[PDB]
This record gives structure tokens, sequence and C-alpha cells, in this order.
């Protein structure tokens, strides 16, 4: 792709003034949120628990796994992890996800 996983979250990092905590970025993927639509409480409504195995659209499409171990070139492109997070962040949390949260999130992801 035009980026590395490394690249887009030392940019995020520095964006958010702070490394990554893949241990965060773990704990908010499993979240449950109340404060977004009411079908996608969790990044886990479609993606599942285990990020290694395939997840479901709201009406059943598979989902490739998000795990790069599963599927190779995941976060090797800067506008499509932003374009599905710029919708998918408002959908599960309400709000735009901060820059520390996307570090995060990528952090934990990128070692699956
Ligand atoms: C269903 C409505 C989703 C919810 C809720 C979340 N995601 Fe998602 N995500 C969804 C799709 C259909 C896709 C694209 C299909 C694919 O195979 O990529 C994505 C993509 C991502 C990505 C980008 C992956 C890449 O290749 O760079 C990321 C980083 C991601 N999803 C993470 C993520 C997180 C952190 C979520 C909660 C805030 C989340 N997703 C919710 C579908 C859905
Ligand atoms: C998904 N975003």
């Amino acid at each position: 792709g035009d980026t590395s996983p490394a690249q887009l979250i030392a940019g995020y990092e520095a964006a958010a003034g702070a490394p990554a905590d893949a241990e965060r970025g773990r704990a908010l993927f499993l979240s449950t949120q109340t404060g977004g639509k009411p079908d996608t409480p969790s990044c886990t409504t479609c993606h599942g628990a285990d990020v290694t195995r395939a997840g479901q659209t709201r009406t059943g499409k598979e989902i490739a796994p998000l795990a790069p171990s599963a599927t190779p070139d995941r976060f090797t492109d800067s506008a499509r992890v932003e374009k599905w997070l710029g919708r998918n962040c408002n959908s599960v949390i309400g709000r735009d996800c901060t820059p520390g949260e996307k570090a995060d999130l990528l952090a934990w992801l990128a070692a699956q």
C-alpha cells in the first residue's frame, strides 16, 4: 500500500502526543458503548471478539478478518483506515475516534 502500519500508528501517536497502548486498544475494541447507533454497540458487533475470524455485517454478509495474520494488506492505506473509522467510530461511540484512540486500536489490531 502507500503506508506501513507503523507509519500510520506513528502519525496518530504524534497527533495524540502519546505512544499507543495496545491494552487500551483491546479494551476499547471489546467495549460495549451506549452513545452511538442502536444496532452497533461495539466494534465486535461486526468484527467479532476474535479478529482472526471473519466478522459479519448487520445483514449477515461476511467481513474479512481484521487481523493482519489472517488478511495480509490490513492497515497499509492511510485513507482506507480514515474512511472506515470516520464512519464506524461515529456508529459505535457516537463521535469520531481521537488520534490517541486510533493509535491504541491499531496498535492492538496490528499485532493480531
Ligand atoms: C459494522 C457496521 C462495523 C462496525 C460496527 C465496525 N466496523 Fe470496522 N469495518 C467494517 C467494514 C465493512 C470494514 C471494511 C471491510 C474490510 O474488509 O476492510 C471495516 C474496516 C475496518 C478497518 C480498516 C481496515 C483496513 O484494511 O485498514 C478498521 C481499522 C476497523 N474496521 C476497525 C474497527 C473498529 C476499531 C471499530 C469500532 C470503533 C469498528 N471497526 C466498527 C465494519 C464495521
Ligand atoms: C470500521 N470502521
